């Protein structure tokens, strides 16, 4: 799977990232915060 989820793929990688409407943190592990 690689396709990101409501807040759970990681931001090492890319696209392997969070899903659009949530914004990335990475300043402890590469948690997202929003509402996506």
């Amino acid at each position: 799977e690689g396709e990101c989820s409501p807040l759970g793929e990681p931001c090492a990688g890319n696209p392997w990232g969070c899903c659009p409407g949530c914004i990335c943190i990475w300043q402890l592990t590469d948690r997202c915060v929003g509402n996506c």
